[PDB]
DNA sequence: ATGTATAACTGCG
DNA sequence: TCGCAGTTATACA
C-alpha cells in the first residue's frame, strides 16, 4: 500500500490508491444511487461579478451546526448518509484524521470541469489537511503557482478509487483546478473532505 | 477609506 | 483539444 509524495516550494501532497476495483466499483454505484445533488437556484455562483450555473453538480454534506459559503453563496451542509460514513471512517482510520465536512463534485463527462480555485480560507481549522477522494473517470488534477519567476506546474491524474492529501498553507498561491479534457467521457465522482470550525 | 481577489466564461494561438 | 489572456462589479480584508 504505497504513497506518492509531491513536493514543490510550498506544497505539501500525498498521493495514493486507498481502494481496490473490489469496493471502489460497489461505492461508486452506491454514491450515484445515493448522492443528492443541488439543482437551480443552489447550483449558482458569483465569480467576476455574474452568477454562473457550475459546468458539473455539486453538494454538500456535513455534522450538524455548520454552515458553508461558496462562491458567495452560502448553506447548510445535509446530514450524513451511510455511504458517506463508510468512506470517511476509512479515511479517518488510515490518516488518522477526522472530517465534519465534504463537499461533492460529479463530473458526468470530460467537459464538465471545475476552475482554478485558492483554498485560501480561514473556514478551515487551525492546521488541518484536506482529503480529496475520487471514484469512476481517471482525471487530471492541475496545481498552478500564482507568479514574476518560472517554477513549473503539478499534473496529476487521479484514479478510480484514489485519495489525494493536500495540506491547506495559511501562505501559498498554489490554485487547483480540473480542467477540461474532451476526450474523457465516463462520469467521475469526487469527494473533498475538510475540517470547518463551527464558529460559521 | 482604498486595494485586491474571484470555485466562472469566451476568444483567440 | 488544450492553455493562456482578459475579464468584471461587487465583496471583503
Amino acid at each position: 500500500h504505497s504513497w506518492r509524495h509531491i513536493r514543490a516550494e510550498g506544497l505539501d501532497s500525498s498521493y495514493t490508491v486507498l481502494f481496490g476495483k473490489a469496493e471502489a466499483d460497489e461505492i461508486f454505484q452506491e454514491l450515484e444511487k445515493e448522492v443528492e445533488y443541488f439543482t437551480g437556484a443552489l447550483a449558482r455562483v458569483q465569480v467576476f461579478g455574474k452568477w454562473h450555473s457550475v459546468p458539473r453538480k455539486q453538494a454538500t454534506y456535513g455534522d450538524a451546526g455548520l454552515t458553508y459559503t461558496f462562491s458567495g453563496l452560502t448553506l447548510s451542509p445535509k446530514p450524513w448518509i451511510p455511504v458517506l460514513e463508510r468512506i470517511r471512517d476509512h479515511v479517518s482510520g488510515v490518516t488518522g484524521q477526522t472530517f465534519n465536512f465534504v463537499l461533492i463534485n460529479r463530473y458526468k463527462d470530460g467537459s464538465d470541469h471545475i476552475c482554478e480555485h485558492r483554498d485560501d480560507e480561514r473556514e478551515l481549522a487551525p492546521g488541518s489537511p484536506i482529503a480529496s477522494v475520487s471514484f469512476g473517470a481517471s482525471r487530471d488534477f492541475v496545481f498552478r503557482h500564482k507568479d514574476s519567476r518560472r517554477v513549473a506546474v503539478v499534473r496529476l491524474p487521479l484514479a478510480h478509487g484514489s485519495l489525494l492529501m493536500m495540506n491547506h498553507p495559511t501562505n501559498t498561491h498554489w490554485y487547483h483546478s480540473l480542467p477540461v479534457r474532451k476526450k474523457v467521457l465516463a462520469p467521475r465522482v469526487n469527494l473533498t473532505f475538510r475540517k470547518i470550525l463551527l464558529t460559521a
